[PDB]
This record gives structure tokens, sequence and C-alpha cells, in this order.
């Protein structure tokens, strides 16, 4: 069935002004944005969203680059999101994605690697309640 | 010079999931996306938005769906979203503008776009914060 799930364009893809090809991949593939919105991060809100890797030893350089400059914060919904924005996306590591994929057309480091979206369900709905409240989320 | 311009994606378009389409269309033509958000219109929001004005029709289409409000930079902006955009009603627009190829009616015209400076500074106000709106 139908499901939610968090996908970021960061800030590299932001400044390509790539934004409409991006959102044109999860559109085309049956998703749809059901919540967005554009804002830059601070230090603490990065913070928050990846605590996960909170001891990591790129948590301070990611950190630095999802606050570097705006993104598009957004909620994806359709059949089967989760996995299927996955699908889109392709591996973390632009070097490792298919071709095709969002990381491999747009991206060429993992540090700047274009897009971001959650990798269960689990995460899908902790992360679609940091960044969105439900009244700002219309579903359609 | 480098404007702001107000941009709405309507309702109609944002049903037909061409959000993607319409952003690479501002983007290729040298414009950038400087905030954006998402959000279904309240009729005081849709009422007040549209506060220099059928209005019953515009306010009753304009809130019938979510829609994407956002503030478009560059050369030009104002008038090159305009020109972009095409004539209000997509009946009358050039082959290739958003309106003719996305919209069926003048009712459902695909998108808005700050008709003057005067205009603009009020229409961006009124969705967004200064702080809201980061440039590049």
């Amino acid at each position: 069935a139908t499901e939610r799930t968090l996908s970021i364009i960061k800030p590299d893809a932001v400044a390509k002004n790539v934004i409409g090809e991006i959102e044109s991949r999860f559109e085309k593939a049956g998703l749809k944005i059901v919540a967005a919105k554009m804002l830059q991060l601070s230090q603490e809100q990065a913070e928050g969203f990846y605590a996960e890797h909170k001891e990591r030893p790129f948590f301070g350089d990611l950190v630095g680059f999802m606050t570097s400059g705006p993104v598009v914060v957004q909620v994806l919904e359709g059949e089967n999101a989760i996995a299927a924005n996955r699908d889109l996306m392709g591996a973390t590591n632009p070097k490792e994605a298919e071709a095709g994929t969002i990381r491999a057309d747009y991206a060429q480091s993992i540090d700047a690697n274009a897009v971001h979206g959650s990798d269960s369900p689990e995460s899908a709905a902790r992360e679609i309640a940091y960044f969105f409240a439900e009244s700002e989320i219309c579903s359609r």
C-alpha cells in the first residue's frame, strides 16, 4: 500500500538549480509531493535530524554541508514510497550508484550527494515528524 | 536588475504532478527558486491574498487543493516570469509557454506571477518572511 517518506534536496542540488528535474524523477515515478518547503537548516537543526550519526567521523562534515546552504525538505507520498525513493536515489555513495539514479546523475562525491531519503518505515515516520507537522502535510 | 517575484503553482498543476516540469522551466530560463512552500490555502488566506479584487470563482479554485507558493529571483525576474507563463488565458498563450502547455482554461491556468514590481513586493511579503527567502 501507499506510504510517506522524507526526501531532502540537498544544498549542492539546490545550488545547481536542478530542483525541477529531480522533482520530476519523483513525480514521474508515481510519487507525489504532498508537503514541501525550502529552508536553511541550523547547526542545531542538522544535528538533531542526523543525531543517529552523532559519533561517526563524517558527522561534523555532514552537519557543515547540510547547513552550508538552503535545501528543499519535502514529503513524498505514493505506492511503496520508502523503497521507491531509495530506488530513484541510488547508493549513498555516487561512485556506486547505477547510471540514471539521482545520486549518479547529479552528484560526484558522497559529501555532496544531491538528495536524502528515509531508509525504513521507522526512520520515515521519525524524519517526517522532525521537519513537518501533520497539518502541514496535504495528502492528496 | 536582480528582482524577486511571487510564483504560485495552482491546484490544477499540482494535482497532475507536474511540479517538476514547471520548476525546471524557471531554472532553465535563468530564474531561481529562492523560497518555497506547499500548502493548502484557507478561505481568508486566498481572499487575503487576492486583495486588489468572478472573485468568488478565483478564490474557489485557488483553495480547491494544495498549491506551491514561492519566490523566483534573477535578472528581470518579474517580467521573465510573465513571458514564461504566457498569456493569462491558455486558449491564447503562445505555444511553449507554461500556460498553453499545462493549462486548460483561464480559470485553471497552472501558474501565477506577480504582475508588477509593486505587486511583487506586496505578494512576496504576504506569504513569506524575509528570513524564509535565502538568495544565491
